[PDB]
């Protein structure tokens, strides 16, 4: 005879962007409009001392 | 007369696959059918994420 053993099938991990560190430099924000849109904009006023 | 004292047997130590530590490596197992078998074979599936 011609014996077979045991099959394995490999494991994934499941990483999420939100469990990384690299997300701390991220600040993400859904918004479901988001293809409507054409940029965003912020202006910053200053006076200087 | 020419003496003959004492005469000595050659004692002998008993070693065993088990009690060395090179069996860590080993997975030790007895299948008393091995002689029919040809070989076996062990099928691995993987998926790359």
């Amino acid at each position: 005879f011609e014996a077979i053993f045991g099959t394995f099938c490999n494991r994934l991990e499941w990483v999420y962007f939100l469990t990384s560190g690299l997300a701390a430099a991220a600040h993400a924000i859904k918004f479901h409009d988001l293809n409507k849109l054409t940029t965003g904009k912020m202006l910053f006023h200053v006076q200087v001392p």
